[PDB]
């Protein structure tokens, strides 16, 4: 049901900050509708990129992403960008239209920046529109700190319960920060 | 003088939407205090780039830039990305102690492209945050549309004059749209 009040959640993981050094070596989405009620998990997929790349980390990516055991994952990995990419807009085709949904998820900024440059079709498929969470949350400490200690992440290296933790949060702010 | 809690909002233009292959031809910035009461204005630069460069525009940007005296601005200013981004940082020095103020405005995202590739120095001084006004305003749109009539835009060629309204907006939806 391709509803145009969904919205779309994103998650991804690089190698680096860097878009033009950098590569993507996951992604994660889900769709929730206009309610932040979570209608459909889409593939958590981890993105190939070539031994050298990899070689390029800096240390402590290196580290978190050995450590998640993403490095194997990104090794055994038979998707690249374009793979990856198409997969993933089958699944969003089928929740959301076009041009609809802002990126969705917490400091989606960087991460829209790496699809800007290798997944070009994925990124036009959202609105222009940024919905990031870190900026309620920003909002939050400067005016209401208060609320800050109602509601606390937990952390986790799987990409889709990072995600339902943004929506969490998000859902958290509607109910005790935003004055609907 | 520099305070902890101050805000930084800023607003660029650029020949096009690709960091790579195009370039900022105006920056504008102002600082406000926790409470969006604008403290000081800062200088409002049109960055210098080659004829070639402004060449590279495409039709939309041209007739924009061209239209509001822009591209005759960028052509004649002796102040390049370096030199521009030199003074702004004087100018935010004086008022935001660096890596505070998560960087403000409306889809500053874009912006934010920019400053990586080509004033660095300046995307450093900001915390790694995002303070997207544009993020409220999709949101109040989908769940308190009512309150939407009632702000608008006047839309201007004068930066600071953006810069002031997105200002207003933010202070806007703290007062009709957040909890105290």
């Amino acid at each position: 049901s391709a509803n145009e009040n969904n919205l779309i959640w994103i998650d991804l993981e690089m190698t680096g900050l860097d878009p033009e050094r950098d590569r993507i070596i996951e992604i994660a989405t889900l769709v929730t509708d206009a309610n932040l009620n979570i209608l459909a998990e889409g593939p958590t997929i981890a993105v190939h990129q070539s031994d050298e790349q990899l070689a390029l980390m800096d240390d402590w990516n290196v580290r978190t992403h050995t450590a998640s055991g993403l490095v194997e994952r990104v090794k055994a990995s038979t998707m690249g960008d374009r793979e990856a990419e198409l997969a993933t807009l089958e699944f969003l085709k089928q929740w959301v239209p076009a041009g609809k949904s802002p990126i969705c998820g917490n400091s989606i900024g960087q991460d829209r920046r790496f699809l800007f440059k290798y997944m070009p079709e994925l990124e036009a498929y959202f609105h222009y529109r940024y919905l990031d969470v870190s900026t309620l949350k920003e909002l939050a400490r400067r005016w209401k700190p208060e609320i800050l200690d109602g509601f606390t992440k937990q952390g986790t290296h799987q990409a889709m319960d990072d995600i339902r933790e943004s929506v969490a949060e998000l859902a958290y702010y509607r109910e005790h920060f935003i004055k609907l």
